[PDB]
């Protein structure tokens, strides 16, 4: 049986990172969370690319830019949404949610949802902590597994040729 | 690492402004705040493109033209939705969110969201004084940063070229 | 500064009108109002294009055709949805809201929303006589402004050329 | 009428920063607050100058050094005073307050009071937060506006010559 | 960025010490702590200049001479004000604060403030043991850092010269 | 500054695994998790050395041989001590801690501590599912990082040579 999965070795991959700077009290923590899991899983960082924007709203349009470059294999969503305004948390969270999704099906490039949607500030204190459930740590890893996977898909296509 | 973010200088930039005239008593308040922050951050006010429409519904179709100009770098969404007609606030406001979203993702050109969602008119008037919650003040500023960012994105591509 | 808007003259213009025939009691009354504003506000009726269909479902597919003809400048969407069957008013009305929306944004052509959501025939009669509240009348007005506005956008585009 | 005010573009300006390292739990936050508003308002940072001292007491003598150099246009006061001892909070706060003031009238150079005088540790947690009321953000901006202003004063003097 | 701060090596530095002999039972305690930290941080104790005066009042006029020596790099203020005479504690202590302040700002030479403000004598004796709240210990250390800082300031000027 | 830390690639590394067969119902669970994370992080499973012993006591003497191989870079301690015999849990478990400690310090070769200390068997079974508290999962990962670290330590010595 033909099976594809991914090792977690970040050797050879060049990554995309988009970060909101709204409530940077948690964003700095996650941003580093991803960079860590990247390089501490073997990947170099001169190939990582970080773009910063105002708020959760703009993350879509940025990733769409990042995924279109030839030399970015996978892109990491990064933001924190605190229930500040229900128009902005319900609409902007689902709109970016689906929005990123449709980018990926469209550009054929893996996007991880590195968002911490906390209903309260306390849930915001739990997930950027010590237990190594640093959402950036995790979504960074999902991206590496998906990076080596689509490198496993397209490699098992291009080299077999 | 290769990082991109935008400064807020409005020099050399030509902006888009779309305006609903539903609830004009505060709308005038907003565009003032908008063009204010634009011009103060150094950008000339003759490159502003300002378009007027009836109610919140046409907000999309206007901007869609504004962006397809080669010479409008970013567009500032401006309108007010007060709960007048609740079928019109759920469908029109969310459709404003999505419609603007997908135009920006599509044209790869940023559109800010100068949208004041007030239930009561007093919460509007309170927020345009000197604390600059003049939502246009900020939606203008976001548009500047994103403007310089895509001019930072694509220009680090075309000059390195 | 450069400001774009649209006057209320229907001169030089060719419109679209799409009509459902469910509850036609009220449709007669509203298309009447719609054609009142066009011809009274400067238009000749010789270029009013009237397409009729069964029920509210088929509204989109029609206007999409009326918008792909070169010589239809704006399409006046007109139909009545009354809370008969909750499956059909929720999903079908939002599918009209959205369906029309993405039409105009795609095609870059103004289509306005003359859809009266009412609960009783008596609410229709009130608006039919003389209360200056024929919602098709208003949809005809909004579309006139958008037509002359887009004639103001597109004509200030091609004349300065 | 002859009017002078300032845009906020930090292009061409070289700044002064003095920082107390007492209660650095908030000082790091503000220090970055100023640097941000500087470079994200266009200013380069190779021209910023940072000097660090023990406590609030020494900020005067340092700014007096910084303002006397030819190539520093504006200087940013930075410190946090927590009501630790009433001899030291009443005397050192008013003494630096007036002390900085007399420096500026004397060296003819603008000094912003970038101090957070918190009566409690809770007020210390409020002002270094997310709402973009990061006292360093603000006093940095006051300095840029005053920097371009005295560049507007002395420029409207020196070039008219 | 160009940043300046001082290390604490006392090597190559010649210090000033002014001492009130009002309340000498703890004053001896202090200067010990002072010269201690000076000499331990590597600086030789023969370059110390130690001046004795009656009560707290003359503290200023002494230092003012000490600084006008070319060869005293910094001066350590040392005296104790216990609430003995409250007209003498408000006016003399605050005048010590201001007078020393303005001498330092004037001569552009730092003067630390080894001032113990005790209401009760027991809070004095408790703070000179091994936890080094020996206020002289610290006022000495501040003077070192500021000493190396102005020797860092003006020497990065005269050697780059 | 010269900083050393290890990435987690298992490529080019040959590992040690020592296993007690006291309480084998969960021990099999562990080594699975161990070799899993080893092989997934890119390292080949034929360089694994796996040694089986009776109860927790021999855990030391086994590893002591495993390390004295030139070609085992690190060794993974694996065993389970459930409170069965409390004289055997105090003396054997602590002696496992010290004995392994001193072998690692002595041979200058790292030995991880895949030791599950469960009082109840249910707390064991709960922690081997997908949250990867599969203590072997982690003790394996620590061994990788330390492996690459000493290969980072001594190799930054022998190649700079």
């Amino acid at each position: 049986m033909e099976i594809y999965e991914g090792k977690l070795t970040a050797e050879g991959l060049r990554f995309g990172i988009v970060a909101s700077r709204f409530n940077h009290a948690l964003v700095g923590r996650l941003v580093e969370g991803a960079i860590d899991c990247i390089v501490r899983h073997g990947g170099r960082e001169e190939d990582i690319t970080l773009v910063c924007v105002p708020g959760s709203w703009e993350i879509p349009v940025a990733a769409g830019e990042l995924a279109r470059k030839e030399d970015i294999d996978a892109v990491i969503a990064i933001g924190v949404l605190i229930e500040g305004a229900e128009p902005h948390f319900d609409y902007i969270a689902s709109e970016v949610s689906k929005g990123l999704a449709n980018l990926s099906l469209e550009l054929r490039k893996p996007i991880s949802f590195g968002d911490i949607t906390d209903d309260e500030l306390e849930e915001a204190i739990e997930c950027a902590g010590t237990e190594h459930g640093n959402k950036g740590w995790e979504a960074a890893l999902s991206a590496i597994e998906m990076a080596n996977l689509f490198k496993s898909l397209r490699l098992e296509h291009h080299h077999h040729h």
